[PDB]
């Protein structure tokens, strides 16, 4: 089973990267650390690299997408979307 966790914006240091940032609880709960591949589907699907969270968001149940990701997942900011090992 995948976890499911809200879409926030990337920080403008993450934009133009194939990748998210979740916190270790997310991380540790799909069994991936940082740098492997995750999927993510919202209404479509689409793969990225792992990324840490920043300290304001740990313990925040939000994965950090850019506009690309977003995309792809078929996902908006504030939707949740499901997070599984690719
Ligand atoms: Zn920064
Ligand atoms: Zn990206
Ligand atoms: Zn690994
Ligand atoms: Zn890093
Ligand atoms: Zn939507
Ligand atoms: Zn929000
Ligand atoms: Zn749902």
């Amino acid at each position: 089973l995948p976890i499911k966790l809200r879409v926030e914006k990337a920080y403008p240091e993450d934009v133009g990267k194939r990748a998210v940032r979740m916190d270790k609880a997310s991380r540790d709960r799909i069994g991936v650390s940082e740098g492997d591949l995750v999927k993510i589907t919202g209404s479509k699907t689409t793969v990225a690299r792992v990324l840490p969270a920043k300290k304001e968001d740990v313990g925040k149940g939000i994965v950090r997408m850019d506009k690309y990701e977003r995309q792809n997942a078929g996902a908006s900011v504030g939707e949740p979307v499901e997070v599984d090992r690719a």
